[PDB]
Order: structure tokens, then sequence, then C-alpha cells
């Protein structure tokens, strides 16, 4: 099972209980962005993340009052028909809004059940990403393919590392191709135990494809209410980018001198194969919009190393 | 029965009839549509040999100055660029795009591709969070038929064409519109099927290499290369892998039958065969940018993803 998060008293986390952290429910956000919940019907604002005054701009109390029909007047019909009562938590609607206190946001909403999650975020307003999607075609091998993704994932990025982090079996990670940096130490080749990515932080990988890590030395910043009303109960954060990375795995980041972190899961037959792994050695947010485009990228891997497997065996 | 090309009509080749369908060599035609311009150079030193006979006025220049310089003085930004992505020896099916402002003629997109020694330049006019919104709903889609209702119907709001549908290969190599996304009017194919020889063996293999591929105007004349051999070889340009090369006149007289002015297809490709294809219909020509091409190429290989995954999901 799992552990209650801390929040409601549950144990705090250590190298014994690795596999029983709820890593979904923890109750908090990263900073460098807002996040909103609200009633599927409704329109019913119920929880928001402490932060949210700067980025919207709105005297604190407005806000958990008010509808999303009043908020967001030209969006809140498009949501209601994107995500449908029942859809997955998987299905995500974006936009861009022209908001008055800052330029340009990002806002993505995703549904679990009765609930609409919000995230907002700065964003602003070529061609790469169609001549990366060409060169990974024609990639003789696998092994090429590994080293062209890498490469390309870092010249979009600017990030100091990009790895192609394969599962084994038994969930032994292998980083078969990197592209870094000079002056940084070389993983390639090396083996981690199954561990490190523990079972459950796995399976919600094989269902969201892309996790993050801005700032490993930032703090969390909380829900309010942390229970969702309707419920008495956590709100499922899986599903949302924003979401508090483990402070286990933040450990971890910071002891490998690691600033910010993204990875995106390369998903082949319905199970994990592998991890698109992204290190920066300081905070770096990457844009929403160039987020998108790794996660394009994500699923563009995940159809070359069917193709290329396939004509080993 | 399957048989090798006739040569082409220019070096003396037959007529295409009902009878030799499947022997016309569609990939060297010698000719391009008409809305966009295209150069072949040489490969190492960039010399300029083949020009369509339009050139001059997509690019603003005589063709004999042209012809007369090589791409490192024409492309002096793009020609290490393309040395790099393109490097000898590469397959066919790799291309590289970049988007020019040229003096005469606006922002124009350049697409390259190497054959050989030869490298292929088409020049055409360039102009929210709708991909990424497609992508996840392609991704919900409960069975086959959700995926491939929401697919057309994505492509036709993306596009503005009259008609997309899905159309499916069967094992024989006939195909059946499994899906479609109409204009309000317009009569439905859907559940129709169609002999195999309407799309005939050798544009099938060239499907499965080349992805995508259109007619905007079923009654343009097509525009010779000039010369129409490539003086490297004295022999047929390669045109497969050029979005610009003439459709077969046998196709255009198909299409015009139909009351279509304007073509698109993509290719859905699943364990390295042609499964089905995204097929768009338009009555009246039609122009689709080289940018929004481009979206219908990265929605071409999200539902080849996805159709593998909704048919494992199928025993
Ligand atoms: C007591 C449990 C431990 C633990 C927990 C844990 N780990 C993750 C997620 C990741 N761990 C990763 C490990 C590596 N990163 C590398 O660069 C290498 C090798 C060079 C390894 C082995 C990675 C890549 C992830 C994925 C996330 C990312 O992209 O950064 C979680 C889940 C965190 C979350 O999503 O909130 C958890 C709870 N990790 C341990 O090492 C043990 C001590
Ligand atoms: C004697 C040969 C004939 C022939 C030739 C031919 N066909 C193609 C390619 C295509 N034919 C298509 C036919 C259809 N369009 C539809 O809407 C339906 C069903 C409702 C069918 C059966 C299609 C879709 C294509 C693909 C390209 C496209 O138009 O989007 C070629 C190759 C064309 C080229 O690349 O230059 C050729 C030579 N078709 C016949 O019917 C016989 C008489």
């Amino acid at each position: 099972p799992f552990f209650p998060p801390l929040y409601l008293g549950g144990p705090e986390i250590t190298t014994e209980n690795c596999e029983r952290e709820p890593i979904h429910i923890p109750g908090s956000i990263q900073p460098h962005g807002a996040l909103l919940t609200a009633d599927g019907h409704s329109g019913e604002v119920l929880q928001m993340s402490l932060n949210a005054a700067t980025f919207l701009g709105q005297e604190p109390t407005v806000l958990r009052g008010q509808t999303l029909a009043a908020l967001l007047p030209e969006q809140w019909p498009a949501l209601q028909a994107a995500l449908p009562p029942g859809c997955p938590d998987a299905l995500q609607y974006r936009a861009t809004l022209d908001w008055p206190a800052a330029g340009h946001l990002s806002l993505t909403v995703h549904r679990v059940g009765e609930l609409l999650i919000l995230e907002f975020e700065p964003t602003e307003a070529p061609h790469a990403l169609r001549n990366a999607m060409f060169a990974l075609e024609s990639a003789p091998n696998l092994r090429a393919l590994a080293e062209v993704a890498t490469q390309t994932v870092r010249e979009l990025t600017g990030f100091d590392r990009v790895m192609l982090y394969k599962f084994a079996p038994d969930a032994t990670g292998e980083v078969i191709a990197e592209a870094r940096r000079e002056g940084l130490h070389a993983f390639l080749g090396h083996r981690f135990p199954a561990s490190d990515i523990p079972a459950q932080a796995r399976a919600l990988y094989t269902r969201h494809l892309l996790r993050l890590t801005a700032d490993t030395r930032a703090a969390a910043v909380p829900l309010d209410p942390v229970l969702n009303p309707q419920t008495n109960a956590p709100t499922p954060l899986g599903g949302a980018v924003l979401r508090a990375t483990s402070p286990m795995h933040m450990q971890y980041l910071r002891n490998m001198g690691v600033g910010s972190s993204l990875s995106v899961s390369v998903v082949v037959g319905g199970q994990l194969w592998g991890l698109i792994a992204c290190h920066h050695q300081t905070p770096y947010v990457l844009p929403p919009d160039l987020r998108t485009t790794l996660e394009y990228l994500g699923r563009l891997l995940s159809l070359q190393v069917q193709v290329k497997e396939a004509l080993e065996h």
C-alpha cells in the first residue's frame, strides 16, 4: 500500500520504506507556478496554492469564492467540452491567457473525478522539431538513435546533461547515451539499482509522461486547504507537473550537484522502456512551449525505439 | 502481375493506360507543381545544375545568373547547415527545413534532401495549442473507431479541407474508408471499399518511405525541370522525396472526374507496412502552407503509434 502523507501524520520516509512514499499526494507544488482546484460542475474554486496572489494578482479571498465562469469567461466552456466527466486523468487541455497582471500565462487543466486541476505558469509569444523528427527516423540503429535523441534534446534545451536511461527487465537502469557540457562527470555506461526509481514512481511515470524539479533547493508551496473539501481527502496531483518533488529525490539530486532536473518517459508496449533524463547545474524553469516539444519527442522516440528494436529481433 | 517501370515519356516511354498502370515511373516525372520552385545542386561543390522553369519568378533572378553561382554564394547562411544536416551517404528520406527571408519573394520555406551526389532544394512561400490538445485526445480515445473519428475531425479542423478520410488497406491492398469528416452536403464515403488497382503497387511502395504527397490544383500544368536530365548522370532526376513533384496524370484525371480540386494524403505506417492513409479532398484548388503541413506530418507519426496501441488492445 502507501503510508499516509506527512501532513496527515504518516511516517517520514527513509531508505527502508522507499516504495511506500505517496509521491502523488504531497499537498504542495513548486513555486514557479500556481495551482487552483475547482468543482467540475459549478466551476467553484475549492483549493489554491498559497502563492496564487502573486501570479494571478488577486486579493486572496477573492479567488476562493469565485467561479471559473467568472474568473475565466472565454475558457470555461472549452474546459467543459475538452474534459468531459469520466475522462482519464491523463487527458490535458492547454491555453495561453493574456492576463492583466502577467503578460502571458500558460494554463493546463486536467480532471480527476469531480475536480478540475488548473496550473498556471508564465509563458511567451521553429524547424528544429521537424529536423529532429527526420533525424531520429533515419538513425540506422538503436545506438545511433539514442545518440541523436540526447544531442537533439540538449540542443533544444541547453540542459547541462541529457541521458537516455534504459530499464533492464528487473528495473535496473543503464545510461546508454549521453550528451553533456564539457567538464561534467560522464554517466555513460553506468548502471544503477532499481530502487533509485522506486516501483510506485515507475507506475506513475507510465501514465504521466513528463515530470521535473525546477530548483532542487526551493521550498514547496502548500495547497490551502490541504484536503479537498469535496472528499475531505488529499487532492491527487500526479498528473500535475507543478507537483512537489519527493524530498528523498530532491536530496538525491542535491548530493549529485544538480540544480534542475527533467525527464520524459519512453513507453513501449504499455511498459516503461526508459527515460530521457535531463540535468542542469543551476535552477532552470523550462517554459511550457519548449516542454511540449520534448513531450512530442517522447512519443516519436517511443515509436522509433519499437521500429529499431524490431530490426534487430 | 508486377513488372518493371517504363522509361518516362521524355525518354520515349509509352503513354499510360488502364492496362499498364503499375509501370508508370511516377518518381521521375521531370517536372513539378507550379506553386513552388525546385533547384538541384552538386552535393560536394554546390554547383546549381537543374531548375524548374518558373524558378526566376520565385527567386527573382535570371536562370543564367542562378546557374552561374554555387549554393555557397546563393545561401551563405544555410550552405554549412545543409552540409552538416545532410552528410554524404545519408538516406533520401532525411529532410532539412529552414525559413529564408528572400528580397523579392517574402518568407520562403526551404526543404532540402540528398539523393546520392545530388541536393534537391524546394522553395515555397510560407506564412495555438491545437496540436498538443489533439495529441492528448488521440491518446485518450477508447478504441480504434473513436481514434479514427477524432483523427479525421482534428485534421479537418486544422486544415479546413472539405473531406478528410481515414483510408485503411486490407491484406489484398484493397482499401476501405473507415472514418471521415466531411462538409455539409457531400455524400458519404464511409464503409465504401475500392479495388487494389486504385492505388497501384509502385505508389504504395513509395508511400511507405515518403509519407506525404499532395496535388494542390488538379488542373494545373506541371513545370519542367531545365534541363530535364541530371547533367551528372545524363539520367532522370529522382523526385520521389520532393513534395513539389508532379502528380501522375492518371491520378489527376481520376481526381478531376470526382470533382476534386485539391488532394493531400499522409501515410500511416505500422510495423514497416503501409497500414492506411489520412486522405484529404477539397473541391477547389487549395495550397496548404508548409508549416501547417508539418502539423499533419507530426499527426501521421502519432497516429502510427496509437494505431499500434489500439490494435494490441484487440486480439
Ligand atoms: C528511498 C528512495 C530513493 C529514491 C526515491 C525516488 N526516486 C525518484 C525518481 C527518480 N530517481 C532517479 C535516479 C537517477 N537519476 C540519475 O541521473 C541516475 C543515474 C545517473 C539515477 C539512478 C531519476 C532519474 C528519477 C526520475 C525523476 C527525474 O527526472 O529527476 C522518485 C520520484 C520523485 C517524484 O517524481 O516526485 C522517488 C521518490 N531515489 C533513490 O535514489 C533512493 C535513495
Ligand atoms: C491506371 C492507374 C490508375 C490509378 C493510379 C494512381 N493512383 C495513385 C494514388 C492515389 N489514388 C488514390 C485513390 C483514391 N482516392 C479516394 O478518395 C479513394 C476512395 C474514395 C480512392 C480509391 C489516392 C488517395 C492516392 C494517393 C494520393 C492522394 O491523392 O492523396 C497514383 C500515384 C500518384 C502520385 O503520387 O503522383 C497513381 C499513379 N488510379 C486508378 O483509379 C487507376 C485508373
